[PDB]
Formats: structure tokens, C-alpha cells, sequence
């Protein structure tokens, strides 16, 4: 019920957090191709 | 109320799978430039 | 409690649009170098 929308806004956060960190090394990668 | 929630969450995993697809391809094709 | 959940979720949505304007970006940057 409540507890239930909880774990798969917690599940949800953690799954978007792991996205961010990859998308962050893409831009990395940009940045170190464009200053070398 | 608390399906409004439940619709609400499921649109944003949905759209969240939709941009994991994207960033997936994004790294492959960093993949195909660093061998090839 | 009902309005928490709904705090978190708006927040987690302003998030991913914020990640998917920057996965754009990153696309739009692969367009530029495939026809240039
Ligand atoms: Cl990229
Ligand atoms: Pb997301
Ligand atoms: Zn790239
Ligand atoms: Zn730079
Ligand atoms: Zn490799
Ligand atoms: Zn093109």
C-alpha cells in the first residue's frame, strides 16, 4: 500500500542515481576529448 | 489519491527505461570509436 | 505521509528532466560529429 509506492520511489531514486553517475563519465569523455 | 501515485510512478519508470535505452546506445557507440 | 510521497516523486521528476536535457546534449554533440 503506502509502504509499497515507498520501495518503488526508493528503487526508482537508486536506478536514476546509477543513470546520472554513467551519464556524468559520457560528459567526461567529451570534456577530455575536447581539451586533448 | 494512491493510484493517482501509482499511475504517476509508473509513467516516470517508463520514461526513465525510455532514457536508460538512449544513454545505452550513447556508450556503445563510445564502445565502436574505441575500438575501431 | 500521502503529500511526502508526492513531494518526493515531483522532485525525482524535476531530476530526470534535468538528466534528460543533458542526454540530449550529449546527442545532439554524436549528430554534430557524424555530419561534421
Ligand atoms: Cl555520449
Ligand atoms: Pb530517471
Ligand atoms: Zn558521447
Ligand atoms: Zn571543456
Ligand atoms: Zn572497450
Ligand atoms: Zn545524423
Amino acid at each position: 500500500e503506502w509502504e509499497a509506492l515507498e520501495k518503488k520511489l526508493a528503487a526508482l531514486e537508486s536506478k536514476c542515481q546509477a543513470l546520472e553517475k554513467k551519464l556524468q563519465a559520457l560528459e567526461k569523455k567529451h570534456e577530455a576529448l575536447e581539451h586533448g
